[PDB]
């Protein structure tokens, strides 16, 4: 079945993997080094041992290909899993007044009545940015995320480098280039960064009119995460084949740090006792190629038949 | 034996290698995404069924981790390596008057008395840098290479980045880092470089007192430079262990586009009819741990007893 290589790296983690400290408190066990590919021809790597939403990674990455970054996008699409990032800097402002936060999530996993009224000023957050236009702008807008960093690379020189667009067009012209690359990671830029990109650069490459693309991830939350991370790369793949009329082929995931947080032992047991069903299929609109203006409704995943949803606690 | 996954990748990319179109003329068979790690415990990874010239990868990793990006400092060291991209940027002043040559090396392989006569211009080129001053600086410089690249990454607000002095002092006070990476990939940079780098990027690793590091190839020439690469990247965790006051893990070659070009298929061959012998061991200076102040007698391999090495056209 085509999610074994995730099963795999699951069992791995668990029997191969040594104890670390984690920037968290709840600890994680961890591997260094590992590769796992999807033969995308064989159906779309959308974990079926359990429910992942695609509506959200759907989203999610059409917000990275619209060179997009500011939260609205998401919150105009029910995707809330940027929120905590912008909305942190949004209680770190003097237009902030109300109750008092410290490295919350943390702060909400011991939850009190506190995190009810997180939870109200979440609301409060999102309504803003989702009705008034400034407040969006300030708070809204999270800058250098992937959205920015894959088609408006900043340059010394005070222009703006579009990296996606710039490998798409070459992919066309030059299918094979071994310099089809676009990177996230921007030295200048990642020290200050709360979050320097966990994607930290893929690979295009042309085999036979098939398109296959390598990730290479520094680090891996093997349970909440990768799930996510898989099919939003192959989904890139299937789009950037889709724009340059070119067959599907491979999707290669490789990995630095992967890691399972000890809180989801229990949980990744549990979703190895269950076996795989057959994988779903997707479907791009035929009648538009542009994969930047694609909207929601041009991606259709069919056949997605999973195991109910685990639940476990967001990593810690 | 230690060097069985290069064996390993030899055989794999002939049956599975699929013909390619090089930028050349020599074809090559190709394989994309594969992943080999090295335990440095066992030994130094220096390939024994061939002879690898240590002193030439001894010297440019020192070029690298002194900043250098002067050709000076390899001719000082026989270490013509990188000659070609900076005589190439030489044969194209107005102070070169000398016998045209147009794409050599390629236009040296129908060689005629010709290329002969580029010896005498690479004699004439090399000695100029190697003895005046003002030549050795505007084409013994070579600019944006490997050097410049880890620790002058030159940044939009004109300053300029030490990568891989800072991770090191990272790994000495957060060894638990998912964000020990340097690049020598940069976007602004990667379109007009002649050659943009092969090695895109690094990221160690502290598992148990143990460093450990991948790198991430884009390209690769499975038989002339994957020898090279290998003693590279295994000797920078030699040495980053070693001033890090840290023990030596894995060393793990991830790769892109890995091929060999079809004018080494009788050398492989052969080269795989050796069985390997024991590994060799390395030894850095105890009394000296600044990597950077390091010099060339401070690195000694031991035991290499290697078979001959095997004559191939270098990529064409």
């Amino acid at each position: 079945m085509l999610e074994q290589p995730y099963l795999d790296l699951a069992k791995k983690v668990l029997d191969e993997g040594h104890f670390k400290p984690d920037r968290t408190h709840t600890g994680t066990y961890s591997i260094f080094g590992h590769q796992m590919r999807f033969d995308l021809s064989k159906g779309f790597p959308l974990l079926t041992t359990k429910k992942v939403p695609f509506g959200l990674i759907k989203s999610e990455l059409l917000w990275f290909l619209h060179g997009d970054t500011n939260i609205r996008f998401l919150l105009q699409h029910r995707n809330h899993i940027w929120d905590e990032w912008a909305f942190e800097k949004w209680v770190k402002s003097d237009e902030y007044h109300g109750p008092d936060m410290t490295d919350f999530g943390h702060r909400s996993q011991k939850d009190p009545e506190f995190a009810a009224v997180y939870h109200e000023e979440m609301a409060k957050f999102d309504d803003r940015v989702l009705h008034d236009d400034a407040f969006a702008a300030k708070y809204g807008d999270l800058g250098l995320v992937y959205g920015s960093q894959w088609r408006a690379w900043h340059t010394s020189k005070g222009d703006t480098i579009d990296q996606l667009g710039d490998v798409i067009e070459q992919i066309k012209t030059h299918p094979y280039s071994r310099k089809l690359i676009v990177s996230a990671w921007n030295p200048e830029d990642v020290p200050t960064m709360a979050l320097p990109p966990c994607h930290t650069l893929y690979q295009f490459y042309v085999n036979d009119g098939k398109l296959s693309l390598q990730l290479y991830q520094r680090s891996a939350d093997i349970f909440l995460g990768v799930p996510f991370n898989i099919a939003s790369y192959a989904l890139l793949t299937h789009l950037v084949a889709h724009e340059c009329g070119l067959e599907v082929g491979e999707f290669i995931h490789t990995f630095g740090d992967a890691h399972l947080y000890v809180n989801h032992l229990d949980q990744i047991k549990e979703q190895l006792s269950r076996t795989p069903r057959p994988a779903p299929t997707l479907q791009l609109n035929p009648d538009k190629h542009d994969i930047f203006d694609f909207d929601m409704k041009d991606i259709k995943l069919l056949n997605y038949d999973p195991y109910p949803a685990i639940k476990a606690p967001v990593a810690v």
